[PDB]
């Protein structure tokens, strides 16, 4: 009835079709940083928005990994009084600064290399309290 | 799938009425933290987290003011391998930290006065760069 | 009788007046835990809340009554100045900590939130250099 | 019924006779301290405690100058779940820190002066907001 | 013509009679401030000047005490090349700061309740080394 | 009858003859930090102190300058509740921190070059407020 | 005779054929960080190294930019006293540690997208005077 | 080894194998460093000297010259063209070292022999430092 | 043999030539203990006196030699100019601190203040970033 | 130049003025410091390097080296006895000069002289400030 997160999955072939492509090269550019911190927490995430819905998604089944968790397609609020074109957004979460950076190079990457893929904008964001994604 | 964003509000009439109340709640108790300040830009938000959703889609339709703006009932990822019970999550956006204080006492407020609510976990947020939600 | 007394204390809910009672029980819910006394803590906080209406501030006085927040009488500010002016009332409500101080202040706004009639007080937290003698033995 | 602050002064002979002595101390001590300055916020005051109400209640009719100005005589809250003895206590507002270390010294001068007089505890108080005791305007 | 320095009292029916008042207002006001604290240096005085080495000779007998020790009447020099009227000061010898502090407030205090005594003007005064009053 | 302090002079033929010779020296020594400087407050001092109330007159009769000046013999208060013997002291005023050390030094430079003359313990000292010293 | 650097290039054409895949990515990947700063020192660079010289040459022919250029391939020295195989090497000059950081990812990403690549080792270098690539 | 690429200068036992016109450069090079130029087991391979300059002569000497246990020159190489166009080259040879100190003394090592030799070239020079060990080790 | 040599160690006043024992007499006693020698302290620091009288100087020299305090030779600074100009002579006294070294100048400012037939010299403290070898073979 | 006293070492034009046994040492330090061997004219002289060792010759062939408009050594000096007796004679030369760069650079370039020359004494030596300027400039 309501939104639903991304189904997990340990092999590539499990991974939706349109998003393996952006999966694997996740997966062979994060490396190390993919996989779970068994120290850390998980309060951090960058945030990925755009116009384009399919895009996020696809970006959203890509980003599934051990430390680099995506949630689904989302939105942020209209930002004026009055309804305007809609601005999606997906959270990729993770547990340090530095792998947070690493996701958001990685997008880049694949954009840099798809040059029909959307332009995503992003920031990284920061939890004061951790986020329930321990095992 | 494809979420929309809550609908904005002219009068409460526009409000859905499930969330009224809340929403009347918060608009005093926010005071002027709630409304827009232009002065500011949005890097800050509270993420509200639970397992029932319609409880977090009446805070989702009721946190709706010119500077404290919720997202759609959403969902964090699965924890692990396999697929758990979904914990369903609101992103509320707002323009300083001061307010997203503000925003998560409003929540234990309503609370308060409602025992039968959700008591839902929350966590300050801060964005590096700033979100798109000036005023076009 | 020309001086003012300190507010009773409760041995239960139905004990606060039946006017303060609503307002005590939100407090009770709403301060939670940090309601209750910390015996390991001085007393060095308070939130004055101050208005025009001394009848909601003796509801507020007789709401704030808990183990580690207690507040005292409706007393008064001084005219501001030559001749008598219109009276400010003001209770202060005593707490342990600067955070309790802050949940108190929070509590009143969201009681005034929830109850339109009731007065939209002004408040400030308060510190004090040393210890109030609201210890017990 | 309610509590009033107490009366302001025009003339030293508008004080009330039994506190006019430790008026005019006060008003010798403090000095320009004793007056107000508009560079500043009414954002500190010394509260004084004690068992003696008409003593006290001497202390806030004496400390009534256009910059220290006094509460009525007050209580503080009983410390435990039972009654106990009354402690009294009154707020002398100021504007800064070092009028506050002022008005205490100036107590603790007229105790050193008046064996007769009772020995007041007392605390600096520091508002995070400033009180509504300037002119309108 | 060599100054003394005034006498020290153990009783307060050894204080000279006409600094008696001043002295039992002092001895009240400084409290234990008053009192020789033996773990500590002398390098604090206040220093009381004016014209009327009357009224000063009453303060020097006046401030007697373990922890708080006037000199005798002494003078500042004159100010220019010539002679100008004699500006007399009193020395009043403290262990720290805040009896220093306190000393000040305890003469201003006599003056509020004496109209006719002199308003002296007065410092704080620190020294590099201690004193030698240590007993 | 109260302490005076001691007569200016400019010319060394003013200065009491008993100290002359200290006088000259502190003079030439002192140089340039010994005269007036109007930019500065007087909210220095060197106080000198001992056993001997001749040497300390000399002293104060030879430390008569623009910029330092000293007062009259005085004593410190007796260290105890008994009379002791009597520790005199003579307060040299000055405008700056330089120009006591420079003071201190010139009475040492003394004593190095009189060694039979008796030596005076000494310390720097520090005013809140300045004195009234200005012409 | 002596080694020569990588024709410098303006437009895409002017690329040799070979490196121009790897040059277009890197072109887009490095955006505006791809860019000269002439308000800024050469004091950076990027040093990768493997054993295949012609997968250095065509790294070394794509990184030419304003602001991030490729030295020719080298060698660094035998390692013993006797000659091993070779370990080519190229230097990629920045002018900000930002910079360098963004051009290992840059590779490290292209080797990502190209499994067949070489995984050339790399490390960020730091010159303490600058290098004379201003314009 | 490749010949359409680079190869590094061959390494060398004894003086008599620096090549000839190399050779006083690296005795006076070896006197001067002293036990410096030996390797040192206790470091990692972190830092270098980079030598640049117009004359690829020059360089080709101070890397042939520039071979010990503990200090090893790359080849003659280049640094890029500083602009759109091709325009003089400014050669370079990175001189290898295990630590901050050595790599000064072979910095001022080169300024002696510059100093006594006036028709040896003036070359500029940098301190270098690789986050990374490089792969020079036993 | 020929080159200069320090003034002559003396502890025992007498043996300080006649000529600058009174200056040596009020040193002593001006300097007190700041004159000792401290083996804690490392020897850091100096004056450095000048002049255009070479004897006024000497005196200077042979008064300084204590335990803490010691003076070198006389010597000269540098001709300023490319020729040769009239000479400025100058004494280095050596001590262990600062407030030795200030003291110093005090000292000599003391002398010429009761002394004023003596050269007015100018001075400057110095400092050591390396210790000198004044300490006692032992 | 009074006989009883040091003189200061005699200034150059030209290198043929340069004491026939500096001359190489003269020449190389010309070199080594380059462009910070000359007079840096919008600053003060507040620092030197002090030299100093047992072999009043060396040091000779120091001071009569470092002559130039920036850097100007001393005469042949030295340091007081370190004890209450006569003992070895460390000799001492000061090379005056503007900053602390250039004085850095003159113990550098001694340095490298000594490391290219196993006959050179090795000295020690401190860089040296002084609080007021010396009289370098006329
Ligand atoms: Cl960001
Ligand atoms: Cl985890
Ligand atoms: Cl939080
Ligand atoms: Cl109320
Ligand atoms: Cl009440
Ligand atoms: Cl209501
Ligand atoms: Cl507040
Ligand atoms: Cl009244
Ligand atoms: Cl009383
Ligand atoms: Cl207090
Ligand atoms: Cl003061
Ligand atoms: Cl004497
Ligand atoms: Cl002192
Ligand atoms: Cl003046
Ligand atoms: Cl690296
Ligand atoms: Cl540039
Ligand atoms: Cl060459
Ligand atoms: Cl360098
Ligand atoms: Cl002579
Ligand atoms: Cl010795
Ligand atoms: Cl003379
Ligand atoms: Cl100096
Ligand atoms: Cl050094």
């Amino acid at each position: 009835r309501y939104q639903q997160p991304p189904v997990p999955y340990r092999q590539i072939d499990d991974c939706p079709a349109k998003a393996r492509p952006q999966h694997i090269f996740y997966r062979r550019f994060l490396g190390k940083d993919g996989r779970r911190d068994p120290k850390c927490q998980w309060k951090f995430a960058v945030i990925f928005w755009g116009n384009d819905p399919y895009g996020l998604k696809k970006l959203s089944q890509a980003f599934q990994f051990g430390g680099v968790k995506a949630g689904p397609v989302s939105c942020l609020p209209h930002p004026g009084p009055d309804q305007s074109p809609i601005t999606y957004c997906v959270y990729v979460y993770c547990q340090n600064k530095d792998t947070s950076k690493k996701v958001q190079m990685a997008r880049l990457a694949w954009e840099a290399s798809h040059p029909l893929a959307g332009n995503l904008q992003s920031s990284i964001v920061k939890f004061k309290k951790p986020l329930p994604l321990t095992q």
